[PDB]
This record gives C-alpha cells, structure tokens and sequence, in this order.
C-alpha cells in the first residue's frame, strides 16, 4: 500500500528541521498522487505544487530528500522534452511508468517576464502527450521552487503596509504566510501559470533554534562533517554548547541560510586547520571565546 | 446531418453552467458551418478570463463532433489531426481546429488559414473550422478607454487596437466574450457538472472509508473566497486544497469515518469535525 | 491590355461611391501594361475607412496579376513561382525612406505599388495650405509633405486619390447592389433552409444609419447585421418557423421578428 | 585605353541637363581611376568623390548615367558587407572588377560613419581599389557655412553661390566624422535646377517626360502635342510647388488624365495642350 | 598522502610575494579537496573559494602557480556555460574518473554583476548538478575558485562599514583595512545575486601592494622584473647594474601609477629605451643605472670595451 | 638573426617623415620581440599603445612597419581578431602564434570589448572556428586617437594648485600621458595596465608637410607628377608653391588627408585639358595655388 503521510513525515523529519507545513503538504500530495494511480491506473485531476522558500531553507533538500524515498519515477530538472527524456530513460523506456511520475521544477521563481517557457509550461503543467515516443503530462505531478526574490515586497504592497501618510524575519514569516496569486502574477509570472499550481506553501525562514538545531540534529549536520575531517588528522574537534549559539546568530546575520553556517565555521576553523597537519596536536577545543574571536582555539598537545 | 444548436446547447449545458449567452452564439455558428458544409467563414475566437471554460467548451464540442478535431494553442497541427484522426481527406478538410491563446510572422501566416488555402497532399483547408481562443489580457482596458469619456462638470476595433492585425481581426469572422463567473455559477460548478470539484473530493475521501459532508452553507462561504482570486475554476481547487489538507493528514489509517464542514470551519473558527469508531 | 472602358465596367460593380477613384485606377493600369506590352511606372497612393483592401482585391480579381498585401517573396508565391515583376503590391497603413530603393528596383523596378493611408489632419493641412464637405476639401488636395510625409517618399507617390470617403448613403447600395452584398448573403444563408427572410426597405435605411452613427465603415456591416439575425438563426431551426420578417423598429431593438 | 574625359563628359551630357561642373569633375575622376589601374595593375592612392545634392538634382540618375557608359559595376544603399556582397553579385564576382569597381552610398548625412571609415580606406572584408562615390543632402551646411561667413562677436543663387565655397571645416561642423571626411577628398556641389533647366528637361534628355508621354499616346492611334508656352507654364508651376525633377512627372500626369481614358477604342487622333489648359481652366480639345 | 599545507605554502611562496592569508586559504583548500576525494571515493561537501583583490595584484598568478601544483585536472576560464566542463573534460584527457575530481578556476566573475542571467546559469555547477559535456557529467565535487577584480567593491564596503552612514552617528591604509571587513551583504550590494553569494562561502581579500613589497617583487621572487631585463641585456652580451636606492626609487614611482605589478614594467620600460636601442652593436660592456638616472637627472651610463 | 633596431629606424625613416621617437619605440619593440620568441622557446611581453591625433602616421606606421615583419600581422577593428591573424600565416600554427596584431580604434571602445580582450592580451587559449590557439605570444600594437585627452590631462595639470586650499600645447602636453589619464578617458585600469608602453605621436608641422609632399616614398606631388607622365606631359611645381599648399592644409586641420584634397582641386583643369590636347608641361606657381592665376600651359 502507499505509505501514509506520517511515514513520509517521519522520513522528511530525518533530514529537514521542521518545515512542518511544507513537510505535510509534500506528504499529502505524494500520497494523493500514489492513491490516484491505484484508481486511475470520473477523472482524478492532479494539483500542481508550489514552494516559495527563500535561499538556504532546503527546497532542493526537500526534493532530494523525498527523491530517495520515491517508489515512483521522478525527475529533477532546473529552469523541454529532455526533462521527460530523463524520466523516460530513468524508466528505461517504460512509457507507462513515466506517465505517472513526479517532476521537480527547481528555480521556477527565476523565470519571469524566457516567458515562452512559461507559455510552454502551461500545456505541460496541464496534460499533453509529447514525443521523444509519446507520453502524456496529464498525471505528471509538478513541484515548483524558488526564492521569488521580490515577492515579499509585492505582498507588503498588496497588504498596503507600505502606505504612507494619512488615510482611512518574523515580519517576513507573516508576509510569506499570506501569499496571494495576485503577487505571484506580479513577480513576472503569467497568470495562467499562477492559475495552475493550485497548492502553494511558504517555507518559513529559519530561526535561532533552527540553526542551533541544524548544527547537530540532521544527518550530515555541519559540525559532524567538520569533526570527521579533523578525525582523519587524528584530532577530535569539540565545541562547547554555548559557542553554537553565537555561531547561529552570526550566520543568521549573514542572511544566507543554512549554507552560511559553513562560511562562519570555515573562518573559525581556519587557524586550526593550517596548524594541525603534523603538529602532534591530539584534540582541538573551540569555546565561546573562540566564536567571539577573543581567544585563539585551545590546543591539546601530546 | 447537424443537430440544431438548441440540441447542441443540450450537450454543452451538461458541462459549462453560466455561459449560455456565449454558448448560444457558438452553437448557432457550428450549425451555420455545418449548414455551410453543403449548399462567410464560421471561424471563431474565444475571449475573456482563464478558468472560465475556454478550453472545456472546445473539448466538449468535439465530444459531440463526429468529424475529427484538433486543438492547439499559439503547420503540423493539422498533421496531428490528419495522422491520428483523419482517414478521409474531405473529412480532414471537414475537421475542426481550435487555436487557443491566439491573443498571446505567424499572424501573417494565419491569414493563409484565416482565409484558408493549401496552407502527401497540401489540402485546401478552407473547409476547416478555425475556432480560436486566448486571454486577450487587457482588451477590457482598451475598451474602457474607448467606451467612456471623462465627462465633467455639474449637470473588432478593440481587437485591432489590442495588437492584432486588421486583416487578422477581419479573417476569423466570429467572436465571443465569455462571462466572468459569479457565485451563482460557482455554487453550481462545485457540484452540478460531471467531474466537478466537490464530487472528486468526496471520492478522494470515499476511498479512505470516510463520508465527507459539506453543507450548503459551506459552499456559500467558499464561493465568496474562491472568486477573490481570479483563478475561477482553479480557485475552487486552491481553497478546497487549503481547507481539506488537515483532515487528509489525519484521515488515513486513523479510524476516522466522517468529517463535517460549516461556515465557521471555513472561516477558521473551528477545527474540522471528525467522527470516529 | 483591355481598354479602361472594360476595366471600369468590372470595377464599377463593386464600389459604387468612388466613381472618380475608379477612373484613376482603371486608366493608369491599362497604360502601364501597354508600355509593358512594348517606360517608367508611377506608384499609386490611395488616400480608407471605405474599402481600400476591398478595392485592392477588386483589381486583383480583375487582372490576376501577382497580388500581395503588406502592412507599413510572398508575391512570387502569390505568382505561384511562375510578368515576373509586373504585379501589384498593396502597402497598407502607409499613413519611410527604406522602401525607396524597394519602390525602385531592389529587381523591383517594374512593381506597381498601391499605397494606402488615412492622413489624419490632411484636411487641416489642406486647411493650412488653403489658409461630404471634408471630402470636398480633400478633393482640393508639397501639401502632402506639410502634413508630415517624407519628401523623398512623396516623390515616388506621384498619383494620389480621394476615396469618396463619406460613403454615407452608398452603404444602402452596398447592403444591396454589389456582387455579394451582405443582406443578399443572409438571404442565401437563412433561405438556404426553408425559411423566409424579408428585410424591409426602411430597416436598411435605419441599418445604414446605425453603422454611420457608430462611426463604422463597411467593415462593420457584417458584424452588426449578424447581431440582428443571431436570434432568428437561433429560433428558426428544428422545423419551428419558416415565415420570418425583420422591420425597421426591430433594428431599433424594440421588437422580435415575425413568425408563424 | 580609357576614353578621354571630354568624350565621357559629352557622353554624360546626353542624359543629364546643364550641370557641367559636377559632370566635368566626375569625368576626371573616372578617367584618373582607369589610368591608375592601368598604372598600378610609386603606387598612387584612390580619391573618393562626394556629391552634395539638393534632393532631385539627379544625383542618383547621374551615377546611373556614368554607370551606363563606364560599364563599371555599381551599387547603392543606406552590417557592413551588405553593400560589398551586392557589388560581388553585380560584378559577376569578377575578382578584379570587384576590386576595380565603383560604389555609390546614398544620403550619407556616428557608428555607421566610423564603421565605414576603414571600409572607405582599402581594407579587406578587398576595398583597396574600390572607387567610392557618395551622395548626401547635408541641408543646413550652407547655414553652417553662413555661420562661418566671417561672423564676429567682439568689438536663391546665393545659396549655390555659398555652397560653391564649401570646405571641410563646415562639414566637420556639420557632424561628419573627420576621419570619414578625410576619406572623402573630392567635394562636388550639384547645381540647383532653374525653370530653364526644367524646360530643357522636357525637351533635351534622351528619355524626357514629354517624349515618354508623347510615346504612350503615340502607342494608341493618337498623338500628343504641346505648345512652348504650355511647357513654360508647366515649369513655372513645378518650381512653385518646391518639388524637384521628381515632381515634374506628377504634374504632367495630372494634365493627361482625361485624354488617356478618352482616346482608346480609336476615338481621337491628336490632343493639344495650351497655356490655358496648363492652368486647368479648360479641358484639352481632342481631335 | 596528500601534500601538507606546509609544503604548498612554501611551494607557492617562491612565486607569490606576501599575502599569507591568501596563501593560507588556498593551501588549506587544495589539501581539503584531497580529503574529499579520498572520502567520497558521513558525506563531506565543498566550500567554494572567492578571491577578490585590487587590479591584477597576484590573483591570476596565484591560481596558475597553484595550478602547477595540482595532481587533479584544472581549468581556468573567463566569465557558453558548457565551456567550463568542455575545457575541463578536454583538459583531463577525457578521463572522467579523474576529471570529476577536478578544480576549476573562474576569472572575472566580478564582471558578471547585474549580465545577471549568467549568474543563475552557473548556480547548477556551483553546488551540484550533472553537466551536458557528448556526455553528461556531475559538477558536485568540483572545487571552484572565483577570481574577480571587483573594481569599486571598496566603494560598497565603505558605504557598508559606516564609512558612509546616515544621521548623527552618536587611502592605502583605509582600503586594505576596509576590505578586511567585507561582509556577504557587500557582495549582494555589489550586484551579485544573493543566491550566488551564498554558494561562495569563502571570501578572500588580497591586500594592496605595499612599497616594500614592490621592492621585493623587483628582485626576490622567480621571474622578477630586473632579472628579466638583465637577461634581455645579457642576450646583447651586456650587463645591467641597478643600485638598491634605484630599486627604492622605481617602487616609489610605481606606487604612484596606481596600477600594481604592471607599473613596474612601464617605469622599467621607459628608462631602458635608449640603452636597448643603442647597445646591440655598439660594443657596450655594461649599463649603469643610478638613482639620479631613474629620476631623469642623468642619461644611462655606458662603459665601452 | 634579428635585424638591429637602428636599421628599422633608418628603414622607417624612408616611409615616414617625422616621429623618430615613435619609430624608435617600435624599433625596440620588434627587436625585443625577436629575442623573446627565441628565449621562450622566462620573459613576458609589453604591448604598445599609439596615440595619434587625427590624420597622422598611426595607420601608415602599422602598414610600413608590417612590411618588415617575417612574422604575420593583422590590422583589425572578438575571436575574429585571432581568426584574421591565423589566416595570414597560411594556417601554420607554430608561426601564427608568434604574430604582431594591431587592434585599431581602441579609443572607439564599449566596456564589453575592453574587458573581453583581457584574456587575449594576458594570454589565453582561444580557438578559431576549430584550431586551438594560445594568445600569450601575440604582440598587440593598439592605435587610438584619445580625442580630448589633452584637455583631460590639461585639467589635471591646470587644477593642480588651482583651489584655494593650495596645437603647441597639444604636442608638448601629450608627451606626458599617464595611467590616470588613460583611465580617466574611460579605459578600464585593467586595460590600461596591460598596455604598459604608451607612445604619443606629435602633430604635423608645416616643415614636415613640405617634406611629405616631396621626400618620402609615394609622396603626393611625385604621384601627381607620375600621373601626368602617364599622359606624356610633365607637371612642374615650383618650390615656392609647395609652401602655400602646406599653409592651406593647416587651416584645413585635416593633416595628411588634407594635402591631396587641396592638391587634387588644383590639378582638375590640367587633368581635364591636358589629355590628348597636346601640352608639354604645366607650371604651378604660387599664383596658381593662391587662386589668382590659371595654370600656364606649355605647347609645341
Ligand atoms: N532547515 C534545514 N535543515 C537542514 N539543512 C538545511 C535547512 N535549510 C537549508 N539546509 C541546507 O541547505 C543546503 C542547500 O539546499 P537548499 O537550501 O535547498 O538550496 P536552494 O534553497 O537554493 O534550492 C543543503 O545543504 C541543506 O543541508
Ligand atoms: N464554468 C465552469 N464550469 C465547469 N468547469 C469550468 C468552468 N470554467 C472553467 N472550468 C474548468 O477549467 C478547466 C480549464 O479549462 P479552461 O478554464 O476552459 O481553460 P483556460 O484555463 O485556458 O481558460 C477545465 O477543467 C474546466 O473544467
Ligand atoms: N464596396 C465594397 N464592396 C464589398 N466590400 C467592401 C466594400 N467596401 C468595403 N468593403 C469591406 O470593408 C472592409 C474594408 O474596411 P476598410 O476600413 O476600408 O479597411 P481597408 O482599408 O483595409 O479596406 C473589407 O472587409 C471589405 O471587404
Ligand atoms: N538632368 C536630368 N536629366 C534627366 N533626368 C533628371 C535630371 N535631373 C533629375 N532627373 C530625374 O529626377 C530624379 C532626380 O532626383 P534624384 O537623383 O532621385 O535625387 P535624390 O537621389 O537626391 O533623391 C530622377 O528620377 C531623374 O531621372
Ligand atoms: N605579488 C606579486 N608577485 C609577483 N608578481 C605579481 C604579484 N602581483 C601581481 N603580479 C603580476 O601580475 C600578474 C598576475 O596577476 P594578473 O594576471 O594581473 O591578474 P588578473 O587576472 O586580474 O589580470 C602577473 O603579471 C604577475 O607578474
Ligand atoms: N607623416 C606622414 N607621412 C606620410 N603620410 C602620412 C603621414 N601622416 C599621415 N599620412 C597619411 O595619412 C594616413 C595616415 O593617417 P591615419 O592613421 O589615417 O590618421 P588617423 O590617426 O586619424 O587614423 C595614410 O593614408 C598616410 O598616407
């Protein structure tokens, strides 16, 4: 049987901190797609899916995480028939298997108004048969992604919060939570393309606990992978729990998402990484003072 | 023989609820074209909102159309019609071609189809019914700028202006605007058509051993919200999706057997009702 | 080439109001193909709202010369790739200098051109130069350069024609007399089925008046007359009605056609 | 052996009326070219000839007139190779005549000027021997010259008479790139056409307008006849219209409209226009 | 074993003067790039390197010299996007199993500031995607060093560092100091897509050339300017003697050219035009260059055989 | 073996009258290149920028210097530049990579060409559509007018000490072109830096115009004398008349382009009347050039 959304939600919870709304929406949508194929083999029309998440909040990771769980053909592509050619050779020419796949459209929010692809996608987000052999996009489920760089400003205009004079990141979380199709049209999309993608979700921008959580909680969290590199040097990196807070704050201040974590860590680790190679240091300690920059990292020597 | 347009209006009344006063024109034009098949071109253009039946009318008309049909949107489209459908080239000349999104070099080239021409064999395509469609986004603004003046004190021409060539505006001889939907349409659209939105969601929940009841007051509220975004026949889907996400998160394998929706629930004042073993 | 006498007899049947312009077009083209039968051409400018594209296709249907339409190669396709440069090019919306060598040979040296355009304010420019009344002023049409046309472009347009531009009673003739007038076509349409279709002579009077008050030329007669006969076409069929009639106040929206 | 310049002048004299000075300079320019190609087949350089034209002076027809007798491949226009390929097509791709040809460039009056700069000088795209001839109506250059006319700010023949004193200082002041002007060493002003020159233009040229129209009515079983005062009256109105030789054809076509229709079907034997006919006060009295 | 950072820094120091921070970052990174190759054969992922510096002052030289010390294929190109992997695959003798371990150097990335459309195209080769080299090849491991001049990026860091600021608030020294504060928001403010800044984690400021560093550049490193010129004169069998004060004068003159390492050539070229023109067959034994000679107070002295 | 630089100076002096300083820099530039293409088969090239106030040697310097070159040369106004060079060397890649390429009209660029040419100048692989080529050994000689740079440099030299907190000039001032000035003209410092050698060409004087008319090869008056000998007639121009021609060129302020425009005007009537209208010789005195006399004709 199709796995439930609580299996998928337990699975996605193993890689992305929370994002419970996006995790729920992906889960219910995939389940609805799998269930529909059992029946469809009244027509059961698909609903295309939209992710509005900013940089560094895991949109590609959510796709790539779901990708490792999909028992259904899936395609990864980025902003035409080569996309389905991927899916078809993924299938190994089983046309019936591809005709039920799910496609991820990375960086839809980059395309604006080329627009001819937006025009072109109208009749591929909706069903048409297409050659390479013919197969029909009618069931192919689309998941759309991008930062929609301006869209927050459009939402605030649509909310009239930018009004002035007399008249009759938490902020960004609130605004993105109230996206409207009026805004997605205004971000350079054609309204027909906004008219499809009936399900849209914000991904909430990551918070202070989320970043501290990201440093250890996920599989391949940031601290685990650094200390593995030090482990080849026969050294254990250790960081006090209080230093993780300032790192998170500093990377939150970088306004560049979870991948900003490695930049701050790279800077802090810099001196240790050059001095370690053969120097008979056994273990390297990083504390609050190191993160604050007030102290060079403390070295344990044999 | 072509059935009368009021009989054709039977077929379309089964699928698009509120466009009777454009559906009337379409039905008449088809009967004229068929009365033009033997013994002026009925070629046609659909205008107005997305999500309001432009493509559904085309596919529906073909569902009663004995002669083969092609739909396309903006030279091998007839090749699609010819290859799959057409065994008979007079039937292929007798085909119906829908050109949607036309309002989105080709315009000059379509004059060779709008007049019709030879534009294997290169058949005299004059017999083909070129029906056509598109958003024409902004036609109303041009019309508003022409229909009214800034009167002050105390007390086809639009299609050419939209950017279409005068020959092009002249050479699809019939045009219809289609209504923007209203709550009167939407409440019927929710349950009246075959394949309608609320039937499918109940079906989606019936395979999970549930009966979902949605009362008439719920639909009344939902129609209000669904029209606030222009996506029309897709505004139903977006707001039904947004509302029914949580019961669908908790229905599966969950020993729940019914949900009930009310105006407060649509308004967010109450959680979805569940009924359980 | 046939004398202009015969050319007039064909042309006259199709645009009744532009008697003067019919002569200029007919006489020039005969002499032109006479010199070819042996000699510079001279490009033609049509001064529109009155069937310029109708008139252009009229000559084409007469001569079967290469004919093509362009908006300010298709001709060799229109020539069926077969005279090679003796045809007519129609240039619409001429109301510029890059076509001058194209108006010359570029060969192109033989091509007769039919320019057309609504020179809005040429009356005021003629009113400037002079320091149906507006057509009578247009009958008085360097002055054309003063309206704003390129002198070099005007130089290749030495022949210029008013087009009887009011057409305001001849619409009634146009609704009736020409080779395929709209109301005779509708009679062929509805009476292709069993039904009658009388249109009273005072309905034509009001119908022409309607097109003129809307400030629509002969282009919009097929549309507006479609509206009156839409519901008749809708209500005739399925053996309902055979006797049908339209009358002047039905044009006025006051009433529905008769029946049995 | 290239023909002598006097013969080319008399040969070109047949087709364009009056303007000897421009014709004489263009005659020398062609003769010099065929002497240099005969002499470098030192290694003397080209010199391009620029024709300052009031519109309708015949500037284009004159070049065709030289092109007629000289049998040198010739082209005009107003991308860079788009003219040179036209010469290579016209030259029958004759590799030497492509190098030896003559090219017109029209209404030449910043990127376009600067891209042709090393095209006018000999460069390969082979321009090393192409004799460029050019035309331009640099209207107001006389006003630039007028501004140059000894103005001090501290304690119609005259227009031809002023254009007769043109120099490169005004043309840079006109807006031409100096490198382009330097590439155009010979500046020739065409004479403006008086009524006498326009009167000559109906009778003198090989293929003048009246011989053309008189031949069309001659093609019918008819004949076209015109008084000398009638020709003189036509010129007087034509000048008043401020239209050059382009406009003479138009004004003559207005007078002959009714005859052209009436005479066919063997109606009438001759038609005659007088001074009062020219004013439009009377229809021509066919016979 | 992979070469230690110790060796790389010492290897590069013979060719690149100063810039121990720039050398340290590159030294660590290529050693770390070796660690990934042996690990991925817990998953490690790449940190992309960005070098930004005043005009020409070591950026290209560091890359090429560092390129000389790579055991993996490398490719340097100037910012179609296929051309990156096209040249890497070509460069690797089409040995894909070694090519995917490659290091890519990008130049002039600063010039692609918002055009904007090129930034979004390489976002797939940064981080990871397969690339349609024909073959399809995966960029995920490839280590990218983005080099740009970022001319005027100091203008933005100065506006960012409150060196331009609003309200009551209550050159050489500044420029090197200012770039040492560079924030990610400054690359965003330059015109770089916030998406594209985010996947260039490691931002490396290269310091402006001090006057003493110019003195070392004249003689110390490999291919120093004066060694080049005595080779030219020794090919005319003539010697060139430059006093140490003349070095001080030349560097002081070159610092005034605001043109970095290329100014040494211009000042050196201008001085030796006549000697080089006169020596080749005049039996000149040696050429003497003093400080007054550099100052233009003397003609260059000749000693005849 | 390479020719000595002084030999190129004597050779270039035959075709170009003035500007020995420009000749000398190019002379050293060729000879340095010749040593460098042996040595590198390490040494690095210095490209050259020629500043030519309009109508002066720059395009002729390229052409006359080019005829010395055993290696190929290409003078063009972006990979087409490398394409043009490779074609001249008969697709012989080992000889083509050593060439001397002239990039004309560097002042006519905008930013895109400047910053796109950096990799060729500094050396990069480029393929002529393919043949793989390395531009490292291309010698670039660039020519551009840099119009109004004299006023730019003048302001630099005029605004100094001007604030309260403290043709003759064209030739004198333009000897002091500096990197700030080339940058300030609208050149990327990236581009100003990699053309280290800047060679300014002085304006042309009257004493030089007279010499050009007679002394160097293909001089203007001998060409007109040769043209007339082709018609079996001699052209005599006295020495005093040449002085007037140069004076008329100065007020034309079009340099060497203006000489032949002025001279061709005079020789129109001789060239129309002398052909096959038997004349022995024509003498143009100052009176004829002054426009106060018509050319005297010698006849049998
Ligand atoms: N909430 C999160 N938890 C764990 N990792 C995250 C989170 N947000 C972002 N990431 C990291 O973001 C990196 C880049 O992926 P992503 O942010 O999806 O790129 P983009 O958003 O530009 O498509 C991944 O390495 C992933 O580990
Ligand atoms: N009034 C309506 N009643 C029922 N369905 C409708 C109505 N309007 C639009 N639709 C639905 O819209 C969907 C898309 O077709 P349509 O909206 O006609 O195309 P477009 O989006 O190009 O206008 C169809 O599935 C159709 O069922
Ligand atoms: N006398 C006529 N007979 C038949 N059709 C006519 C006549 N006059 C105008 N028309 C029709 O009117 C339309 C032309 O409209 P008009 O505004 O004149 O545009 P155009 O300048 O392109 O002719 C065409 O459909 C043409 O067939
Ligand atoms: N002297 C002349 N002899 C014959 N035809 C002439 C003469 N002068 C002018 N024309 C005619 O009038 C026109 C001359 O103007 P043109 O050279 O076209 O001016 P432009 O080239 O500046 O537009 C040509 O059609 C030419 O035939
Ligand atoms: N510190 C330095 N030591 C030696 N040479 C240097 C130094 N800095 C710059 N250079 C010179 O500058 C060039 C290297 O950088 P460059 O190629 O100018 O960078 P870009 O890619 O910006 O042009 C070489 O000519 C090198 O000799
Ligand atoms: N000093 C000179 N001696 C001889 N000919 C010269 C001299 N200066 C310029 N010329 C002539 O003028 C041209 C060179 O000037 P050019 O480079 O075209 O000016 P610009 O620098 O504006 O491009 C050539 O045709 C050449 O014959």
């Amino acid at each position: 049987p199709p796995p439930p959304p609580k299996k998928i939600y337990n699975y996605l919870d193993k890689y992305v901190v929370g994002q419970s709304f996006a995790k729920k929406v992906l889960s219910v949508a995939v389940y609805n797609h799998y269930k529909r194929i059992y029946n469809n083999i009244i027509k059961l029309e698909k609903s295309n899916i939209l992710l509005l998440g900013p940089t560094g909040s895991g949109k590609t990771l959510l796709a790539q995480t779901l990708a490792k769980c999909l028992d259904v053909p899936f395609a990864i592509c980025d902003c035409i028939e080569s996309v389905i050619a991927k899916l078809l050779q993924d299938a190994n020419y089983n046309v019936e298997k591809a005709q039920q796949g799910i496609v991820f459209l990375d960086q839809v929010d980059k395309i604006g108004s080329g627009e001819g692809v937006q025009q072109g996608l109208l009749k591929l987000l909706e069903g048409t048969i297409v050659n390479v052999v013919q197969v029909d996009t009618t069931n192919i489920l689309f998941v759309a992604s991008g930062a929609f760089n301006g869209l927050d400003r459009i939402i605030s205009r649509r909310k009239n919060e930018k009004y002035l004079g007399f008249g009759t990141i938490e902020e960004k979380d609130r605004l993105l939570r109230h996206v409207e199709a009026r805004d997605l049209i205004e971000f350079g999309m054609i309204p027909e393309f906004v008219g499809r993608l009936p399900v849209v979700v914000p991904l909430h921008s990551l918070d202070e606990k989320t970043l501290v959580q990201i440093l250890t909680e996920p599989r391949n969290a940031v601290i685990p992978q650094y200390q593995a590199l030090f482990s080849m040097d026969k050294c254990e990196l250790n960081v006090t729990e209080d230093a993780l807070k300032a790192i998170a704050r500093l990377a939150l201040e970088r306004k560049t998402g979870a991948r900003g974590l490695r930049s701050i860590m790279e800077k802090l680790l810099l001196e240790p990484m050059f001095e370690v190679p053969n120097s008979d240091i056994v273990c390297v300690e990083v504390d609050k003072e190191v993160v604050e920059g007030k102290k060079e990292p403390g070295y344990i020597r044999a």
